[PDB]
């Protein structure tokens, strides 16, 4: 494979990406198809996702995480949703949604307790940001009453992230909390095998030793890391984009021949051009903005605009890749294409740029 | 407040401050009679030079910054936001004569024409004795320059304008880089030293490559300078004249702004690097051009009826980006990835 | 519904699309999920389209054919296509792809004998535009394969191309030699019974020898009828959007209807057009390429927009935008290199 | 020239078709360069116009009109704007903008003073719809003051539709009426030679007899014209088109590149005439009397759009000499643009399709 631009992020990043890509490529890419198919999570691949190191990226070391930045996960992210793209989506709920919030936020006590199992793998995280959900103290303990739809990796969540209105804040709720439970996982178009569904709390007592930062304060929580996991789960389409074109290129080879069309050739490379081009601009502006993020420097218009930008990009580029084989298209692009859709679904980036200039 | 920082050093931030003042003050406000007059001002050469930005990659041994392309991409990138045919002329003076000689001349004939050129003194354009006879056609700064890179059968050459043989045509009438002096060059039985031979004779090949990459790279810094305007035009008016759509159109201009800027300071970074690779710069120039000349639509489009007024300078805006886009950079992005990915 | 623009084609044609239309909603939209979901055309249908008389719409009379044209054929493709594509596939290539090429290039015998069970559904027809064909005295020898045939395991009759250069035949499902493979399971158009025919020494008589762009132009009527239920899906969606706690949503909303509202009216006048030509003998080679390409690519990204603009509600698989995607494809998939041919016509011509 | 496709729209259409484009041909196409150089409209078209009788086209035979409908004008439009853009939109202005609002909205005596000059060619019409200008009754005449931007045939027009606000009505405006004059001409991008400037209006008299339709009833009126409005001037989008193609289809003969500038030709075939397809189709609504909104500036929006990406195509198509002002490339992208612009936005229009559409499915 020759269709990635080399943007020089340095030794360790490069070999983060070569590490995830050579697991990937033996552990999820032969999975792929039969995850979206049978609908179902390889429940396996969580401890193994532990053992390499990649659960906890930006989570510190003293939990078990590698310390690392934003624009390291975003990568990490790429390379797995570049086998599947339903795994890199659990994947990302789990490392970047839900680690990264209690790294953040957490009390001291609260990382101790919690993320040490999550990074290993053992537990599972969710997040359930977006109020239907209402929390009510009493003494002691909080009580939760409400709903929360379309949580990834809901059913088989361990250890969730929760907001609930008071006006607004996070809760940690583990899966044994009396009143906690999940309904049955979503049948959905794509991103099949990340299984998702909705969590019901009825009476749910939740001790107020479980609170995530201060009560009230629960969105400027939200707001915190939503800005920098935005940007992580942008590696989703960058995956689905390298995923096109995996196809593509050997694709374009096999077809070269003398009984080929006289001008499908040229066509095809053109084709080519386009992919390549739009992938690596992608890469480039999601990149440059998770680094910024990494720099600590504010970044609300450019993440919510890689994101847009990137999620846009990898729909057409799967409809090209389907366009592209034609008739012989067996292969997995009409799963790329049902995937890239979730990502899909701009005056927030308008409306901030014109009062920042007013 | 519509530009992205991409945390590039404190060198290349103050150069970019120090390039932006300068093309605020000097160029800015002679973009609009440039291009009504169809002529470059002249006197902006010594400036130029004299704010150093003339060898931006050249050696600090004949007066140059001693920078890299990406430094080089910005400069031209902010001296096309105040004027996209200065920025046009001034790439072709900086990178395609300048940075050909200082890559691939001898020592010396660095010596002999890199100072002048530098120093803004002379003017550069790229196209026992040899004779060289022909024509090159569409050369920017071809009427004013002193020295020119030229490339014939046999190879490249160093020409300069008072030899004999040499002549030019009548400099072109074009839609848009009004005042971005182009035109035709003319050899008849014109004579040259053999001491005027760039690199090794027959591997002028290598040579011409080499700099169409840089070329490409350094020059895509236009259409970035050229959407930079389209944001420095529609964000003021858009307050003078809030509605939901119109938030919307800001968004796509800014997004593709900075998406375009990551894709080319990236690609530019690379060349620094060395990892330079054709198609990626083919890649940011072709990305960088057709975003900038639809953003120019959008731009005219926005400011409505005084958009399309001589007055206001997005109508140039659009004239000015479609040159950049003026098959070949997709057919040679494709043929080369599937070389490599034989 | 009122995203349909009128283009005021006669008390004839929309009187054929109005019954056409309820026939749909009646008999055909109810079970158009079933359909899919079980990859089985409901034969039930046949005697049914026939009863309705829309089998042979550019048949003769004399033959229980209703004697109209291509623009008129399309129509009803289209709003039988916009109720299911699947269904809509398979009455394409019965009623248009078969019975009309018998119809044109049938003999005065063959056209008694073949078409009036064709035409009130008794009998399916198909079409298989590898395989030779041999004349040996009285009879003709055929022998290879044809893939991917509308119909072919339900095909009681069967119009197919052979090479000698290349002659057309009719086959019934009796002839010796003759045989069909297991039908297809595709990810698009389920429900649309398709196979391999298969010849082995195929026997078939001289008097079954018979004798395509205008037949190509009605299918056209397939992705017309597809964006067309796109469309149902969505305007009554963003009503149920519009709600008092909303949102800058709306405004973009109806935007985004108006760009499928002009898309999908724009690529009917279009198509309509060509096939007007078409009735009227006009050459039509690029434009009837070209409005095939055009619809169907357009009919793909408004079954994308579908998704987009029903978000998670859109993403279920029990939900038809799913569907709606699934049958675009395989309409852009036939569809195409064809843009090529297009240019290649416009520039030999000048 | 073989890339247009037949719509079979019968034998006085194509008659008409046919006389414009040999007109278009002789004594239009020749000039267009000239036009945009120098900014400045050839008058003596106004009274060739008149003798060749596109003047009229939906205007009644009985003041000189042909009697034909939107269709054939939209054509009309569409071969005058193939030769030259610029020319096409004051002839739109003209022939549809002003004299088919007289013809609609005009008094039998009102029609039989002002159409038969416009008609011919003697007199220059123009409509002024964009409030900014205020009319006050007095008596036997109307005061108006206040100004109009952006007015086609502006500094040239003797006779003007000019709309008004009364506490909106109608107006037949005469350039000899005391009170109105008119601004310098503007220096515009593209459509150079279609004279274009602001109406002022300083206590400028008008007669009762000159009053538009019913008073108060103005917008009735202004809304009547901009859907026919919207549809004979998509000819202009269409006519631009065409000339993309008269340019690039016989210089590609001139010049595995080859294979990608054939499929390039087949996208501006297959987006120009489904662009006519669409565009025709709303204007034979029209002659039918059925009303569009939505269809009407659907088809203008569609098309205009269309144009201006085949502008930039065709200039890319020709290479550097796309790029060169001798090729008429350069002028055929600059006068597309207008059309995104003019008649209301493409924000506008779709915005006016959508709403239109939600409540008709309330
Ligand atoms: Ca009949």
């Amino acid at each position: 494979h020759h269709h990635h631009m080399n943007f020089g992020l340095g030794e360790e990043i490069e070999a983060l990406r070569d590490t995830v890509r050579r697991f990937a490529e033996s552990r999820i890419a032969p999975l792929a198809a039969e995850t979206d198919r049978n609908n179902q999570f390889p429940m396996h691949l969580w401890r193994e996702f532990g053992e390499l190191g990649v659960l906890g990226i930006t989570a510190p070391e003293d939990y078990g995480g590698a310390g690392m930045g934003y624009l390291a996960h975003c990568i990490a992210m790429e390379e797995i949703s570049r086998a599947s793209a339903s795994i890199g989506l659990s994947y990302g709920a789990h490392s970047n949604l839900c680690v990264n919030q209690i790294t953040r936020n957490g009390s001291p006590e609260q990382r101790a307790k919690y993320l040490p199992k999550l990074i290993s793998g053992e537990h599972v995280g969710a997040l359930a940001m977006s109020m239907k959900l209402a929390a009510e103290k009493r003494g002691d303990r909080y009580v939760l009453n409400g709903n929360k739809m379309w949580i990834t990796n809901g059913p088989d969540a361990d250890v969730l992230v929760v907001y609930a209105k008071t006006g607004i804040s996070a809760f940690i709720i583990e899966k044994g909390f009396k009143g906690f439970s999940t309904a049955q996982k979503l049948d959905k178009l794509g991103m099949r095998g990340s299984n998702t569904c909705e969590l019901v709390f009825e009476d749910c007592e939740v001790p107020a030793e479980n609170l995530l930062g201060t009560e009230g304060k629960g969105v400027n929580v939200l707001m915190s890391g939503l800005d920098y996991e935005r940007v992580v789960l942008a590696g989703g389409p960058l995956g689905i984009m390298a995923a096109c074109l995996d196809v593509v290129v050997p694709y374009v080879h096999e077809r070269k021949q003398f009984d080929q069309p006289i001008g499908e050739f040229q066509l095809m490379q053109c084709k080519l051009a386009d992919m390549y081009v739009t992938f690596n601009a992608s890469r480039a502006y999601v990149y440059a903005v998770a680094a910024a993020c990494d720099r600590g420097e504010t970044t609300r218009k450019d993440a919510a605009g890689c994101i847009l930008y990137s999620a846009e990009n990898a729909t057409q580029m799967a409809l090209q890749a389907i366009q592209s084989l034609g008739g012989n298209g067996d292969y997995p692009t009409g799963r790329l294409l049902r995937d890239a859709k979730l990502y899909e679904i701009r005056m927030l980036i308008g409306r901030e740029l014109f009062q920042e200039t007013r």
